[PDB]
């Protein structure tokens, strides 16, 4: 019921915030984990935009009600979660720091911002869940659901009293950047990925891809989009291993729900098919993380060490497969 609103207390705070300095060089790296410094959390989203944007690309409080409101309208599940957000806006920040004139400031601002909303409001159930008990969304959003209502969400805030952040834009910039992030958080419908990363591909190997072509630069940002995500997999392996428990825990209390209602989960939302979890994440890598990295790092070769990292914890499950993992703390 309805969109919530963070306290003065919370967003006057955040305003008050500095950031420890041995954390400046850290975050600027891609393998960066926001795990163990979660009270920064929102402070880290606040030094990244003014890095990347520039402190005055927003006032800065209705920067700091925007971010906290953003923070209040994420859900207490295992996964889909404030934590994700800030995980998947550091990754964007990543890339746009290391292509940065690649990308208009238009782009960072919008894209950062999208990042950070991409989830809004998720409720730890699938599009595949929605669709199939037609939940109200799904009548609403007949495809990519979630998403859809993740950037109705996100519209919701900014229309929130002193949250408009992009009220200063040009009328022509404002729907710009409106259309920035409908794109982009559309593009976190891993359905969309398969196509996009095949015709990205299939425009990178003869040769057409042209990032001065508006049908291109969409495409892009939405792997961009997929790569931040999905980011995850690109850590260090025991953070790779520990976000995972999150997206299973997620996922198993789906197939619970599945259960109650007739029908029998896939084996990766059943919590009783735990055995099947390395070779799932196997067909994952294979199907969608590897691709999606490798396509990337073609198009943006400074993003290579998103690939690396992602190879090395493929490497990982393989060893797990195996039989071959050494003492996990969860
Ligand atoms: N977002 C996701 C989904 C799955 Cl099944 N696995 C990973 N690593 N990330
Ligand atoms: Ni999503
Ligand atoms: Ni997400």
């Amino acid at each position: 019921a309805g969109t919530s609103i963070c306290t003065s207390e919370e967003w006057q705070g955040l305003m008050q915030f500095t950031l420890p300095v041995r954390l400046c060089k850290e975050i600027e790296l891609f393998h960066f984990d926001i795990g163990p410094f979660e009270n920064m959390w929102p402070g880290i989203f606040v030094y990244m935009v003014h890095r990347s944007c520039g402190t005055s690309c927003f006032e800065l409080e209705k920067l700091c009600r925007f971010i906290m409101s953003v923070k209040k309208n994420y859900r207490r599940v295992p996964y889909h979660n404030w934590k994700h957000a800030v995980t998947v806006a550091h990754c964007m920040y990543a890339i746009l720091q290391n292509n940065h004139t690649l990308f208009t400031d238009l782009e960072r601002k919008g894209l950062l911002i999208a990042c950070l909303c991409h989830d809004l409001d998720h409720r730890g159930f699938s599009n595949s869940y929605l669709q199939k008990f037609d939940h109200p969304l799904a009548a609403l959003y007949s495809t990519s659901t979630m998403e859809q209502h993740h950037f109705s969400q996100t519209v919701s805030i900014l229309q929130l009293e002193g949250h408009n952040i992009f009220s200063t834009l040009s009328s022509s910039e404002y729907e710009q950047v409106l259309e920035i992030i409908r794109k982009a958080i559309i593009a976190t419908d891993l359905a969309l990925y398969f196509g996009n990363r095949k015709q990205l591909e299939e425009m990178y190997q003869t040769g057409s891809l042209n990032l001065n072509n508006q049908s291109h630069r969409d495409r892009v940002i939405g792997l961009m989009m997929t790569a931040c995500d999905l980011c995850s997999v690109t850590k260090l392996w025991p953070v790779t291993k520990l976000t995972a428990n999150d997206i299973y825990a997620e996922f198993w209390a789906e197939g619970d729900e599945m259960k109650k209602l007739g029908i029998q989960p896939i084996p990766m939302m059943d919590r009783d098919k735990k055995d099947e979890v390395p070779q799932g994440q196997l067909g994952f890598y294979n199907a969608v993380a590897i691709p999606c990295y490798t396509t990337l790092t073609q198009i943006l070769p400074p993003t290579e060490p998103l690939l690396k990292a992602c190879r090395d914890n493929l490497s990982q499950w393989e060893k797990v497969i195996r039989g071959e993992e050494t003492a996990t703390w969860i």
